[PDB]
């Protein structure tokens, strides 16, 4: 009902302009971004099959926080997968967790009314 | 009972040095923070401006969070834009690497 | 523990031993994961004292990995007995995408 809800996005930094435009045509008012790092690690063989070696590697990455009541989560989740698929890896994945309460500190208001 | 919960600030970056006070005098030990970035969005075409954030994380368990959140709103308050938000969830567990404590008592 | 669950495991800590930490998350499976250079603040009763240091911050995100491995994997690493080891919190993740591909839940992973 009054449920609130965290959408978090970590993706390689490209098309954000374009997401920006989209969230705001399915009722997204504000957002938070961060600029962050990535490390993909894999199990290689080293060399002979001896041991495995774990492959480092890192990568610049963008953080998108956006709360959401009203907005349904789905079409969030739903419209930055669009506009940020391509197929490649660096895409990222969206993480959704859910907010005890949110508060608006310049009109002191709680709850789904404060975003 | 024992409840942990993460309270996350976002707000323009000025003022912080007199929220510490206020928090350090109601139990907490030490918190996080980073600059980031926030953007209104609006409109269908879409316009949006960008501004430099701060965000503070504590974690509480002890002190109550109900007395973090209103001692960070009477404190950043201003009227003015970007005063920011607060979003509060739940932890489930919190450990402390060099003690080994688990729960609350790792806070 | 159980399956279907994903978790957010969320260390703050020192720079330091950061690469042997991703050596050994790395070979109890996970994939990867995120980090960022913040900053952590410490305060005292004395009025208040307050301090000011450069930590380190890992999120990793997780649901066919064990929490316990990952979190007893890092008091490993990363503890010195010193101050400044910093914490682990642990939450729960609704659901996770992956935009690349379509999944969700833990297959997204
Ligand atoms: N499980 C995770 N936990 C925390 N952060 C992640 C996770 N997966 C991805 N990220 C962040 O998202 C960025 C983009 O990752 P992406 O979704 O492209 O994964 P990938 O490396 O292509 O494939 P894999 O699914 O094997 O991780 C990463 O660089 C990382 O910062
Ligand atoms: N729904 C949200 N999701 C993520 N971050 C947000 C959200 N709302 C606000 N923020 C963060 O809080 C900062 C303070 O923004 P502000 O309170 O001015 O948001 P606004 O909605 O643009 O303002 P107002 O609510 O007064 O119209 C924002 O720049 C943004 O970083
Ligand atoms: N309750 C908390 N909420 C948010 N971030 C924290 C919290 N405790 C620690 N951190 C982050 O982790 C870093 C490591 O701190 P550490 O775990 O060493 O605690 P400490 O400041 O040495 O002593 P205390 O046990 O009083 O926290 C801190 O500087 C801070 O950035």
């Amino acid at each position: 009902s009054g449920q609130m809800f965290k959408v978090e996005i970590v993706t390689r930094p490209a098309n954000f302009e374009k997401l920006k435009q989209e969230l705001g045509k399915i009722g997204v008012t504000s957002l938070t971004f961060s600029n962050v790092h990535g490390c993909g690690l894999q199990k290689a063989h080293t060399e002979l099959y001896r041991g495995v070696k774990i492959e480092s590697n890192v990568y610049e990455r963008l953080k998108i926080e956006i709360v959401v009541s009203k907005v349904p989560v789905d079409q969030v989740t739903e419209t930055a997968k669009r506009v940020l698929k391509t197929g490649s890896p660096g895409d990222g994945k969206i993480f959704v967790y859910e907010i005890s309460n949110t508060i608006n500190i310049r009109t002191g208001e709680e709850g789904p009314e404060a975003l």
